């Protein structure tokens, strides 16, 4: 019992983290097989950041200008290319610690583990969600970019995130491992506002299921509601619209607690309309939306 | 910027996790050098758990009755001893992945990373604190015991916790790596209530410092207070008494924010007396007490 914001074990990803230096800029790279992936803004001076022409900047750069360090051993760079907003540095050595991996582009509402790194050294690990506005609420200092987000399915690491940006509102933007930004964000020092940060309704409901399973049931009520009726209250409170897909995805949690999804929707409505009245649910004073139904099943069943 | 409940990278500890089976009971063990540490209740049938005589139970057991599996390879057990509430199984092979390590007994209020395991396989990692009542608020299912808590100082892993118990109130009790329980808890199926779960005042203040550093400053006020005056309000709200040691430990955070510790105490008093009024601090609706001053410094400075 007990329910905690849990990251995947970071071991497999620690073995992939290197330091990448281009001139006076050091950040993190991901070393898989004989390629090192890093943010392309590694080639920039902070002056370049106001309006960088990455193609023109990159012409001035040679293989030997990319200093790649794995632990305290230097890797030899034999090739370099730009793919969207990432550089791929070809090294002459395959990472012997390369795990089975995939690059996946995640959907908003989906959760991943971040291994925060500085100078290719891991400092810690936390669980994130891709926000509906394609931002993440990270912990990222200068030197932290090239830090990655991942899921692990048993022995396969699916890389979903590379860290690139902090927005002047202190939230975080980045790319998938093919270098395409989540959201409308660009690797340039320009006015960029995050959109409305809406709540991942299906994740709140999952976390209400997790609460019930873990004995916190005070918020359960005598009421039910409808998708249309529930969604009127969601709208008012900047919650994502709930769909039959979401309801289907909650089915297993429904089945195990024997609480219909729409009854839990009615509980959630009362929580939105009435607040918590100073009470807590799994030790939280607000509604947690960064556990997926899949996350809840995993943590409440002990999947390794 | 941004501030997250961060665990240490779990890599070094993943390489130490094995499965331990005694008859029909499988839990996790920690493999360091040529010793495997596990909870001694591995030798129990759930019938034994009502009033186990561990010495008498252990006489019936031989080296060959302790099945130790590291990944999918069996370790040969050449010795077995009980130290307090842990077994030490001597194996003929030193763990080649043994990191530099220490066993430390932590103080209440101190924080550690947990690597939750099932059948010697890591499922995830989360950050805990030792509560003033010597419980932790974990996520632990059946098979999770022998899962460990740790800190990492650069390359040295200090093991502080091994998981043993869930209390009927769904909080968690366990031992240091010398097998001594934190708190008055015993590895027996008996009436055992956790004491008052008081708030780690120095950790709340640290987390208020972390908030200020990360731009969340609404709760800052025009007031100050005194240790004695602040502690009257702490008492009323089941907060730990604040001492000059605590104030000294906050000094660096004081220095960096230029907010005197006693001014922040006055902010905390107003938060206790007045509540949050529906506002949030670092995305939390209650006062977080599971970051230490040391944790805040680390995360707001990027220590690897
Ligand atoms: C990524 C990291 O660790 N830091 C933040 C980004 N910075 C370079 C950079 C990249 C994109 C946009 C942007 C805007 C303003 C300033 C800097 C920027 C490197 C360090
Ligand atoms: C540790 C774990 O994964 N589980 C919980 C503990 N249980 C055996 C055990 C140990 C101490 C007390 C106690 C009390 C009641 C029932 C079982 C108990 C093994 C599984």
């Amino acid at each position: 019992s007990g329910f905690r914001k849990m990251a995947f074990p970071s071991g497999k990803v620690e073995g992939c983290m290197v330091q990448v230096t281009c001139g006076t800029t050091t950040l993190n790279g991901l070393w898989l097989d004989d390629v090192v992936y890093c943010p392309r803004h590694v080639i920039c001076t902070s002056e370049d950041m106001l309006n960088p022409n990455y193609e023109d900047l990159l012409i001035r750069k040679s293989n030997h200008n990319f200093l790649v360090q794995a632990g305290n051993v230097q890797l030899r760079v034999i090739g370099h290319s730009m793919q969207n907003c990432v550089l791929k540095l070809k090294v002459d050595t395959a990472n012997p610690k390369t795990p089975k991996y995939k690059f996946v582009r995640i959907q908003p509402g989906q959760t991943f583990s971040v291994l925060a790194c500085y100078n290719g050294s891991p400092s810690g690990v936390y669980q994130c969600a891709m926000r509906p506005n394609f931002t993440i609420k990270g912990s990222f200092l200068n030197g932290s970019c090239g830090s990655v987000g991942f899921n692990i399915d048993y022995d396969c690491v699916s890389f979903c995130y590379m860290h690139h940006m902090e927005l002047p509102t202190g939230v975080h933007a980045g790319t998938d491992l093919e270098g395409n930004f989540y959201g409308p964000f660009v690797d340039r020092q320009t006015a960029q506002a995050a959109g409305t940060d809406t709540t991942i309704t299906v994740n709140v409901l999952a976390w209400l299921y997790a609460a019930v399973i873990n004995g916190d049931r005070w918020f359960l009520n005598r009421f039910t509601t409808t998708l249309n009726d529930f969604n009127l209250v969601a709208m008012k409170y900047n919650y994502e619209p709930l769909t039959q897909d979401h309801v289907d995805i909650l089915g297993p949690l429904s089945a195990q607690t024997g609480i219909a999804v729409l009854d839990m929707c009615a509980s959630l409505k009362e929580l939105l309309q009435n607040g918590m009245n100073g009470r807590t649910i799994l030790g939280s004073a607000l509604l947690e939306d960064e556990f997926t139904p899949f996350d809840v099943v995993r943590q409440c069943s002990g999947v390794t």
